[PDB]
């Protein structure tokens, strides 16, 4: 059995965060007379001895997370989802602090949906405790995760107070139990045990001023020991002692660092954070935000090596809060597509995230670099006045919620950048925060995430852009045209959203439904290869053949597997036609004489010397344009 | 206008009307908030007295602005160092170059006027970002326009330096003025910054425009190694009619 948790502490520049964590691990000494506020966040472990007939003695790392708002653009990064959040109150401020802890609860939330929540009132020696109502009216069971509990330790002494609340840590940890897991006393092979004592064991010897080791140093410790790990093995084994919180290792490839194991992450995590605290008080020679490298034996060089692996290099966070008056140049409210995207707050590591998606995609309109100009929350790169793109960030009037705005002009160049833009910030919020758009089926589905869109049947002087939920109007794809009850005059949808309709691809590849003749149903005519899927149609008087796509490959995919497709371009390969909503299809050429495999299985007669040549030069010449275009076909 | 003390108050009124809501907009613009058509008749003073959209108390942190081209070679510049910004500079020069969206002649550019620039751009290929920045080690206080070096770009720079000098003349007409006494500082020395080496340079050499222009004898310019040269088209394509 593997007994080892993560507890997370959560709070907000002033609580028993590392106070009360002091006094919940019983730390006699804390011989600082005085400390000081959080760096980083500084990651610690206690064993958990339980003295009694179960002797499962776990130990949970705690991770006393920094409650100042600048590190804020870090945190996402090591809230996991296999770990027991905690918050703090500060009832000294009572019944206006746990409204500035809504933000915490709401990340925790959004990063790890199902992991539980203990608010932990942090005063009773000063002072107000009827905010048990308000958390149980406002901040119990509304859109936030699941609180398991709250207490009002005293946070500086030990006491009966405290005393119940160190009980309630274990008891909720060894009943964690997602999906019906109970993941504090799961099964493992003692293959990783081993791994994770060695480690450890390790720690206690490596250069301080860098731990990190690489790949070749950690494939000698289990030479050094006996241990049955392969080649294969390590990758999952080294995975999970990351979720394990034993040693920080990033698998990502475009991270060219995947060599460097990070052991004792409290070092990894403090660092991240010193350069987010360096200020300087000279010359304000440059702005608010951008600086320069200015700063041992070739790390400094290994560090924003790191930084910029890491996205904080340009600090994206701490810039230029205030933002700039812009006055865009066509703004008649029918020359704009608008699209807002109200969500209750914004995560954390939002923004610092979304301004370095789009900030790196230079070729748009594809390598002609816009002169943009990026504050806190927006972007605002611009090619020309008739092809801009402004990812702002507003606060309506009389709403609490926390809108992005994305104005881009209604024309051809801008069509593009709308059905751009929406992708990357919809392959951020699945890949960093999947708990947002989630469908909770309890209560009704709110989804956390109303993807507005924005129409006007004036085109000008409305008053107003009518809302317009994106999931009701998508369901609004039966015709092309949208209208109010008035129905004397009516919108095309392809102007206030673009990218439902596949208008932002090459305009070549629209599907135009009065040519293509198709018989779905029938399967006389699904001839492609046998019992498969794509089938035989006819478009524009060709011979063509479309596929049909199952209900699994949802419309966001689709648009993301053309985009690729489109620009492919060679004489041997499969080129596109088509591609279409009623129903989600995708035309493409009809190889008249089928498949090879058919050939050579049934009609080895018709290779002919001359013809398995051409045939080898054709595939030799994809292979000569895919390895061109740096993309690899893995299966042939 | 009788009682000068009293329109001399009004103009500062609206300097003053802060709002602790909501900060809907950003710092420095704002919309018809306000009697017997006296408020129709107000900005339409206001406007006339150019305080309207309000240039000044907005946004003084710049925001980080990365232009497409700026490789040492495409890029025009002219410093104007001047001791101290003049009283009413910024809120009148961010006020003669707003109004002119004929530039290119009405193709309006979307702008971004923080309280000391303005950075109005039709496109990578033609911009103009009349900026603002502190050297180092300097106490005077600069003006940076930084302009594309191709046709589109020539003539944004030889149209703001004459606004920003029609204005200088026509307001402070101290600053520009010879004081023989002493010595020819002028108070305001218009530099125009010239690189030999297209990128990479590692610094852009200051050369004062009174002194560059008296070599118009001749039509490059070059350093005491005089093996290479520049065109002065490049540098200052305002002095040579291009
Ligand atoms: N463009 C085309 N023209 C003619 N035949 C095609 C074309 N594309 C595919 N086929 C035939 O369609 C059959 C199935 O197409 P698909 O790409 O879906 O293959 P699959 O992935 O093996 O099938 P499925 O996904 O339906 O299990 C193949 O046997 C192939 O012979
Ligand atoms: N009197 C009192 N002081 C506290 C209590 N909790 C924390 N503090 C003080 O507040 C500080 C706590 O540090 P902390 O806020 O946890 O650091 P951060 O949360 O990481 O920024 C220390 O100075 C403590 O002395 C409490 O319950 N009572």
């Amino acid at each position: 059995p593997y007994n080892r948790m993560k507890l997370m502490i959560v709070g907000n520049t002033g609580s028993g965060k590392t106070t009360l964590l002091q006094q919940l691990m019983k730390t006699k000494k804390s011989d600082l007379g005085m400390q000081s506020a959080t760096v980083g966040i500084d990651v610690k472990d206690w064993p958990i001895q339980i003295r009694d007939k179960r002797k499962r003695d776990l130990v949970l790392n705690v991770w006393d997370f920094a409650g100042r708002e600048e590190f804020y653009s870090t945190h996402p990064h090591f809230m996991t989802q296999r770990a027991l959040y905690l918050a703090v109150y500060d009832l000294s401020k009572g019944q206006a602090e746990v409204d500035a802890m809504k933000p915490w609860l709401f990340n925790i939330k959004a990063r790890a949906s199902s992991s539980p929540v203990i608010l932990v009132g942090t005063h009773l020696d000063v002072s107000k405790a009827c905010m048990s109502k308000i958390t149980k009216e406002l901040l119990n069971k509304r859109g936030f995760p699941a609180i398991r509990d709250y207490h009002f330790v005293n946070a500086t002494e030990e006491s009966d107070a405290l005393a119940k609340l160190r009980k309630t840590i274990i008891n909720e940890s060894l009943n964690f139990k997602i999906r019906d897991q109970l993941v504090v006393g799961q099964l493992i092979p003692d293959c990783y045990v081993e791994l994770e004592k060695i480690i450890l064991s390790e720690r206690k010897n490596v250069p301080i001023e860098f731990p990190v080791i690489d790949r070749k140093r950690l494939l000698q410790l289990v030479r050094e020991n006996q241990l049955q790990l392969d080649e294969n093995e390590l990758p999952h084994a080294v995975h999970f002692l990351n979720e394990s919180g034993v040693l920080l290792h990033f698998q990502d490839p475009a991270l060219q660092l995947s060599d460097l194991y990070f052991v004792e992450p409290k070092w990894l995590c403090k660092i991240m954070a010193q350069i987010l605290t360096v200020k300087v008080e000279g010359c304000p020679k440059h702005p608010k935000g951008i600086i320069s490298r200015r700063d041992p034996k070739n790390y400094m060089t290994q560090y924003f090596k790191l930084l910029e692996k890491f996205q904080i290099a340009l600090v994206p966070s701490s810039l230029s809060d205030h933002r700039p008056v812009i006055e865009l140049p066509h703004c008649e409210n029918s020359e704009i597509i608008i699209r807002l995207y109200e969500m209750p707050y914004f995560p954390m590591g939002f923004w610092s995230r979304l301004i370095n998606r789009l900030l790196e995609i230079s070729p748009y309109m594809l390598a002609l670099r816009p002169n943009r100009m990026y504050w806190r929350q927006g972007i605002y790169l611009n090619w020309s006045p008739e092809a801009y793109c402004l990812v702002g960030s507003e606060v309506l009037d009389n709403h609490p919620e926390s809108f992005l705005k994305i104005t881009v002009p209604s024309c051809r160049k801008g069509c593009i950048l709308l059905g751009q833009v929406v992708d990357h910030i919809d392959s951020l919020m699945e890949e960093w925060f999947p708990g947002l758009l989630e469908i909770d089926i309890c209560g009704e589905g709110e989804t956390l995430l109303k993807k507005w869109a924005l129409y006007s049947f004036n085109d000008g002087e409305e008053h107003q852009k009518i809302l317009l939920d994106d999931l009701m109007k998508k369901a609004e794809e039966g015709d092309l045209l949208v209208n109010p009850d008035q129905p004397r005059l009516t919108i095309p949808i392809s102007q206030i959203a673009p990218d439902l309709i596949l208008a932002d691809l090459p305009r070549n590849i629209m599907l135009n439904n009065d040519e293509l003749e198709f018989e779905q149903a029938p399967e006389f005519l699904l001839g492609d290869g046998s019992f498969g899927s794509v089938y035989r149609a006819a478009y524009e008087g060709e011979e063509v053949a479309v596929k049909i796509f199952n209900k699994h490959t949802s419309l966001r995919l689709l648009r993301q597997e053309l985009v690729v497709l489109c620009h492919l371009h060679h004489p041997s390969l499969i080129s596109l036609l088509a591609a279409g909503i009623r129903p989600r299809m995708l035309v493409m050429e009809l190889a008249s004489k089928g498949s090879l495999d058919r050939l050579l299985q049934q009609d080895k007669a018709s290779l002919t010397r001359t013809l398995q040549h051409r045939i080898a030069l054709h595939v030799a010449d994809g292979l000569r344009y895919l390895h061109s275009a740096m993309i690899i076909y893995r299966d042939l």
